[PDB]
């Protein structure tokens, strides 16, 4: 389990993931969280060359190998680029959106374990809002059961062979990728939802930055 | 269409819906929005007696009738209580969560029209997060299509007879009510989703209060 995990850290005015929270660019919070975990062998940072120095500065202080990959056009392209740089025998890849700086170590632990066990897992929390499918006539698609919808977060943790098979399938068949689990949806392999924390927010808007400071205290 | 609509305004440290935004308790923002609409004949405010004065102070300045109902145990109970106080021939009831102070008049207009036309409508916005059903083994219930999930907001607009039939059914059959459209889900009558605005937030946490000020400018 030690040094078995490769992290792909998605990090591609300043883009939101480089703005500081308490003086430290957002992307560094999750970077340091992962670096400290004995399970994590390497972090492949997917970022524009311009920002490489933000991470390279801490290279000799961290207990992981630091690598880079070039971002792609869409998120899944950035995932793929990162994937080409991971260690040839990492048992798991841990993909994380750098705009989620508050991910707790204990939650990363949990999703790593679940991904190892199941093959694929993702941190999720129950959706608090009422959420429904709406059809092409703008009508609610009704359901009769208390139904339980979950909001996916990151990390998304997967055996690299499984992820590679997913990309192979989507490219070979020309399949649509429209949300953050579309690739694994095309496979028959199960995907576990590890229960996360509502504090694991994504910083998308400058109002988020204030919520993120509020949480850090 | 003039004076055809009854609003049920759900308004049951200070509870969040009574905290000020720019000096005015949150619940008053949507109250005033509705009051100004010529379609709106009455607002039945569902609130603890303690807070009645917050609304009664403006009674002679507003061009609607102001009535009160006692809150119930759960949200649907508060809806029912309000429903017993609306005008005997309102053509539509417009149920609104007072913690949504930023609802725009043009959006209320839209959902009123759609509710009149269809019988039942609710303001919604596309969910930006990846959201999935999760089964009892904590696995993702996969879907193969680009799927479109919407977050419901308020107003929820409905012909009162339809709503009364929904309550009659749920009480007579002992049916579970677990989200904000459960009652209409038991009926066969269609429910329209009117496209709202991402600014129509619900103030649930004190960080919301800052987002709400930010939006008001
Ligand atoms: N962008 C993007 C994207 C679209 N689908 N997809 C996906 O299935 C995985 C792999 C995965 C999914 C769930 C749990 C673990 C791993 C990842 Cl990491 N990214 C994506
Ligand atoms: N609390 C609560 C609650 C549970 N179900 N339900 C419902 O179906 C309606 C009516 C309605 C639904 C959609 C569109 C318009 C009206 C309303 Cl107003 N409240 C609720
Ligand atoms: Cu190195
Ligand atoms: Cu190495
Ligand atoms: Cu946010
Ligand atoms: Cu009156
Ligand atoms: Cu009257
Ligand atoms: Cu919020
Ligand atoms: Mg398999
Ligand atoms: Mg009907
Ligand atoms: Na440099
Ligand atoms: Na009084
Ligand atoms: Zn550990
Ligand atoms: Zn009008």
């Amino acid at each position: 389990m030690e040094k078995s995990v490769s992290v792909i850290l998605l990090a591609g005015s300043m883009p939101k993931q480089y703005i500081p929270l308490l003086g430290q660019p957002i992307a560094l919070y999750s970077f340091f969280t992962f670096s400290r975990m004995p399970e994590v062998k390497e972090i492949v940072v997917v970022c524009d060359p311009f920002f490489r120095d933000i991470f390279e500065e801490y290279e000799e202080s961290i207990d992981v190998d630091l690598s880079f990959a070039i971002p792609g056009k869409e998120r899944q392209d950035s995932v793929y680029s990162g994937l080409q740089e991971i260690d040839v025998n990492s048992e798991l890849v841990c993909i994380h959106d750098s705009a989620r700086p508050l991910v707790n170590t204990e939650d990363v632990e949990k999703v790593l374990k679940d991904g190892s066990a199941v093959g694929a897992a993702v941190l999720g929390v129950p959706a608090k809002a009422t959420i429904k499918e709406v059809n092409s006539d703008s009508l609610v698609v009704k359901t009769l059961d208390r139904k339980t919808l979950w909001e996916m977060q990151t990390p998304q943790v997967i055996k690299p062979e499984l992820l590679k098979k997913g990309f192979e399938l989507v490219k070979s068949e020309g399949l649509e990728v429209t949300d953050d689990v579309s690739i694994v949806e095309y496979l028959k392999h199960p995907v576990y939802v590890s229960q996360g924390s509502y504090t694991n927010i994504k910083v998308t808007t400058p109002d988020d930055l204030l919520l993120a400071e509020r949480i850090l205290s």
